[PDB]
């Protein structure tokens, strides 16, 4: 059975070179971001000054009816408010070092573009801001043309037919996006499961855990061993326990990365 220090090893020598990463709320919460709660000012903000119930801001028929307290998370989460920490930076330095196949995450506030990983590397399964969508001719924009909008406080409206526009974030009762049918062909061709901050107890993430074929080792770092891992574990799987940020810096020195890492932090938070 292998241990931390044998996936390390298997990424030093390029025997994993197709990683596909799932990632959760545990990467972002050391961010300073909650998962999707009294005391903060995003919470003073929306859930005082006018939501009715915490699901309505991600609720179609509310959101149609007073999209501000929406508006208000966009602002708040939008790029350039919140940094990425070690976790997003070590799927940057994966990617840089052409190891990673996709990252797929449950997160909607960006980090894993603001690290610097590439659209086309990402699927964002709950849907993200980087991108927006006119609510009534389907009309798709950049997130960054709604921006002044958004920072503004104004209801962002599509220049052609005047409908609002949102940004492509997944509510309630909506598809998942069109790139999470990736994982046809993403999951099988993996040869290695890092799963980082969840433990994907949740379908139909939950199922994709048992997607990858027999021999391709899963690392769980994971507050704990529990989920389809713990359910049904498999004899490569690795559980590294407690806190994901230790996981990760731990992980990160077993590479020999440690360095590359203050230098690539360095210059990113240098650039933001
Ligand atoms: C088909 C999967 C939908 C994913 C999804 O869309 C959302 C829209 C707004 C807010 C959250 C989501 C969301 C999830 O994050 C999500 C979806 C489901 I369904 C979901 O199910 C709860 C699981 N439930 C049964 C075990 C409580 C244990 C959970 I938790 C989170
Ligand atoms: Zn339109």
């Amino acid at each position: 059975k292998l241990s931390l220090q044998d996936v390390a090893e298997l990424i030093r020598a390029r025997a994993c070179q197709r990683v596909v990463v799932m990632v959760g709320a545990g990467i972002s919460t050391p961010s300073g971001i909650p998962d999707f709660s009294p005391g903060s000012g995003l919470y003073s903000n929306l859930q005082q000054y006018d939501l009715p119930y915490p699901e309505a801001i991600f609720e179609l028929p509310f959101f149609f009816h007073n999209p501000k307290p929406f508006f208000t998370l966009a602002k708040e989460l939008y790029p350039g408010n919140y940094k990425p920490n070690v976790t997003h930076y070590f799927l940057r330095l994966l990617h840089d070092k052409g190891l990673l196949l996709r990252l797929y995450t449950q997160n909607i506030d960006g980090l894993e573009r603001v690290s610097g990983i590439p659209a086309s590397k990402l699927v964002e399964a709950h849907g993200t801001f980087a991108s927006a969508t006119c609510t009534v001719c389907q009309r798709p924009f950049p997130g960054e043309d709604i921006r002044a909008d958004v920072m503004a406080d104004r209801v962002p409206r599509c220049p052609v037919c005047t409908g609002v526009v949102k940004p492509d974030i997944v509510f309630f009762g909506e598809p998942l996006p069109q790139r999470f049918l990736l994982h046809v062909v993403d999951f099988p061709m993996a040869d290695l499961l890092l799963i980082l901050g969840t433990s994907l107890e949740v379908e139909p993430f939950a199922s994709l855990t048992e997607a990858v074929r027999s021999s391709v080792p899963r690392l769980l770092i994971n507050r704990d061993l529990v989920g389809p891992l713990a359910w049904h574990p498999r004899s490569r799987d690795v559980a590294q326990l407690g806190d994901v940020v230790h996981g990760v810096e731990s992980l990160v020195e077993l590479l020999g990365w440690t360095e590359e890492m203050r230098d690539l932090v360095q210059r990113e938070t240098g650039k933001l």
